[PDB]
């Protein structure tokens, strides 16, 4: 928001205001890095990101702490230098190919589609980058008529999205992703889950209005009552909480479940790709701005 408005105080002391992305800008398949760059945190152009610049974005302006993206600053900077060919060293090159598939970008995700989903041909490939609504929807009606939901409820979104993605994805494509999709779980209830209630830290439950306000808008949920967490998320937190999806019951399933999906997943590792394998082609699309209404700069 404006420094000015106060919106963020005393959690964020030094806001800047949301600018929409234009067609040049670079955005992200994450919601996170999106509403980062939208509010120049991180260079509003997507382009040329240091370790610390976002190191000190998440930290100061979400309440997320250092130990939270130790893993992911390896990963992007790994893809970084398997698409572009060469070493990226401390200046990530773009935000956009972080979307390469099958790398960090995933299958199954919550609100993007597949990058060979519903295609016709083997050949071809659509935007698993931008903010998909159609997508989310599938996602939030799990949940629907509800304000909140746990561990369980998120353990069941998972399984849908895996279900929807393994029967519309084109034959062969889909590749389970158990251990980055439910770090990002983690990730949900880190950002979003209700810290007004007392029990928040032990048994935290998601603000449905609060994700989707931050996945739709790729903004803050301030006119929510959110505010970034504090202190600020820490990697137990989130890993816990990604541990807590993966065990909780499941109470429906889904048919068309790859092999294992219900069941604990492997912890997240660095990624890493053959010297001989050339990257996916990624999708070009102009990045996702909200119009359903367009932002203000405190929006
Ligand atoms: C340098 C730090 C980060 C990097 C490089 C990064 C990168 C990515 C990438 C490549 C994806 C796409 C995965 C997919 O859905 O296919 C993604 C998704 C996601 N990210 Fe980030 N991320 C970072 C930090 C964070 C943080 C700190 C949060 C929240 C606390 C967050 C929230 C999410 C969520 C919820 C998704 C899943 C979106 C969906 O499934 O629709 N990310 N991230
Ligand atoms: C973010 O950075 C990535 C990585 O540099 C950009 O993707 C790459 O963009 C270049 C065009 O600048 C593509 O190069 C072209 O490739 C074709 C076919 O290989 C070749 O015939 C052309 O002569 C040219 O070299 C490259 O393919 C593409 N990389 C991948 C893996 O898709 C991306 O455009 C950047 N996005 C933004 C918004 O800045
Ligand atoms: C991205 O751009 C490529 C050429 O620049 C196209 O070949 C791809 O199909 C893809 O096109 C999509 O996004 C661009 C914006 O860069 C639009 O101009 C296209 O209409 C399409 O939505
Ligand atoms: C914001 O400023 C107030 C008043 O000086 C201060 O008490 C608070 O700690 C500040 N918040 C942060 C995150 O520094
Ligand atoms: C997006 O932000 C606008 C402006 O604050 C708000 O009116 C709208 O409800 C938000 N969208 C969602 C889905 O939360
Ligand atoms: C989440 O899981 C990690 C291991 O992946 C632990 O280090 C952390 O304490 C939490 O249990
Ligand atoms: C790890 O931490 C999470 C979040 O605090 C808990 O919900 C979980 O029960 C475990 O203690
Ligand atoms: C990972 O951690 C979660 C949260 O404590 C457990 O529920 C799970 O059994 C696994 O050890
Ligand atoms: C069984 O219970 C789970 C978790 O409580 C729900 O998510 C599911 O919809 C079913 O009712
Ligand atoms: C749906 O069915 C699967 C196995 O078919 C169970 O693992 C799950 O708990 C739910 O009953
Ligand atoms: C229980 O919930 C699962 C996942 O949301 C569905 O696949 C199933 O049809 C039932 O509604
Ligand atoms: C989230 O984190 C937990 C604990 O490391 C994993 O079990 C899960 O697969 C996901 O990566
Ligand atoms: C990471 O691991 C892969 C194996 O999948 C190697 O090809 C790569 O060079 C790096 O050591
Ligand atoms: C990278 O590009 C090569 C051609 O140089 C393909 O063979 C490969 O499958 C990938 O698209
Ligand atoms: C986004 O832009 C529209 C104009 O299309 C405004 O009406 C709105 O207030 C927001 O600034
Ligand atoms: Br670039
Ligand atoms: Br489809
Ligand atoms: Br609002
Ligand atoms: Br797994
Ligand atoms: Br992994
Ligand atoms: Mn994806």
């Amino acid at each position: 928001q404006e420094p000015g408005s106060g919106i963020g105080y005393p959690y964020d002391n030094n806001t800047l205001p949301y600018v929409a992305p234009g067609p040049t800008d670079s955005r992200a398949p994450c919601p996170a890095l999106n509403a980062l760059a939208n509010h120049g945190y991180i260079p509003h152009d997507g382009r040329a990101i240091s370790r610390e610049t976002l190191q000190n974005a998440f930290l100061n302006h979400m309440g997320i702490a250092n130990s939270v993206i130790e893993l992911a600053l390896t990963n992007a900077f790994v893809v970084c230098e398997y698409v572009t060919g060469s070493d990226c060293g401390d200046s990530l090159v773009n935000l956009t190919l972080l979307a390469e598939p099958h790398a960090f970008e995933h299958d199954h995700s919550f609100s993007r589609k597949d990058y060979k989903q519903g295609v016709a041909n083997s050949n071809d490939f659509i935007d698993n980058r931008n903010f998909d609504a159609e997508t989310f929807q599938t996602s939030l009606d799990v949940v629907a008529g509800k304000t909140h939901f746990d561990y369980a409820d998120m353990n069941e979104i998972r399984l849908q999205r895996e279900s929807l993605s393994n029967e519309l994805d084109f034959p062969g494509w889909f590749t389970e992703s158990k251990p980055i999709q439910n770090v990002e779980s983690g990730f949900i209830f880190a950002l979003v889950s209700d810290f007004n209630l007392p029990d928040n830290d032990e048994n935290p439950l998601v603000r449905i209005d609060w994700w989707k306000y931050w996945f739709t808008n790729e903004s803050f949920p301030y006119h929510l009552g959110w505010h970034p967490p504090s202190p600020a998320r820490e990697i137990e937190f989130v890993t816990s909480a990604s541990s807590a999806v993966l065990a909780a019951s499941v109470t429906s399933t889904p048919s068309s479940l790859p092999s294992g999906a219900i069941g604990p997943g492997a912890e997240a590792v660095p990624l890493s790709f053959a010297s001989t394998m050339t990257p996916f082609l990624l999708a070009t699309n102009a990045p996702y701005y909200a119009q359903d209404p367009t932002l203000g700069p405190n929006d």
